[PDB]
C-alpha cells in the first residue's frame, strides 16, 4: 500500500460524471478511445459507470461505449475496450471532499487521472498530490 486509503462517499449504483473543478470539464472516454474533458454537460461520453474491483479499486467505464478508462504504461489515459490491469484505479477521497483516481498499476508511481485547465488530460508522471488536475467530483448524470 502507497497510499492512504479515505474512500469517499457514496456508491456505485448510478452512473457519474466526473468533474474536474480545475478546469471545470467532465472526464470525458471518446469513442475512439482518447481522453479529456468538456464542459459540455450533455455530451454523450462523459456518462460514466464507475464499479468497485476491490474496495477502494475501481473501474470507470463509458456507459455509451463500453470503454473502460486506463492508463497506459506512459501515463496516457486511454479507452480500453477490456478491462485489464491499466483500467484498475484506486479510488480516493481527497482534501477531504474530491475523489481522486490513481492508477493501480502505476500506484507506487502516484499517477492519476487528471485534467488540465484546457481540458487535456494530465500523463501519469506529471500528476502527482497536491494538484489540482487530479480533484474531480462525482456528479449524478
Ligand atoms: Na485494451
Amino acid at each position: 500500500h502507497h497510499h492512504h486509503f479515505n474512500l469517499p462517499p457514496g456508491n456505485y449504483k448510478k452512473p457519474k460524471l466526473l468533474y474536474c473543478s480545475n478546469g471545470g470539464h467532465f472526464l470525458r472516454i471518446l469513442p475512439d478511445g482518447t481522453v479529456d474533458g468538456t464542459r459540455d454537460r450533455s455530451d454523450q461520453h462523459i456518462q460514466l459507470q464507475l464499479s468497485a474491483e476491490s474496495v477502494g479499486e475501481v473501474y470507470i467505464k463509458s456507459t455509451e461505449t463500453g470503454q473502460y478508462l486506463a492508463m497506459d504504461t506512459d501515463g496516457l489515459l486511454y479507452g480500453s475496450q477490456t478491462p485489464n490491469e491499466e483500467c484498475l484505479f484506486l479510488e480516493r477521497l481527497e482534501e477531504n471532499h474530491y475523489n481522486t483516481y490513481i492508477s493501480k498499476k502505476h500506484a507506487e508511481k502516484n499517477w492519476f487521472v487528471g485534467l488540465k485547465k484546457n481540458g487535456s488530460s494530465k500523463r501519469g508522471p506529471r500528476t502527482h498530490y497536491g494538484q489540482k488536475a487530479i480533484l474531480f467530483l462525482p456528479l449524478p448524470v
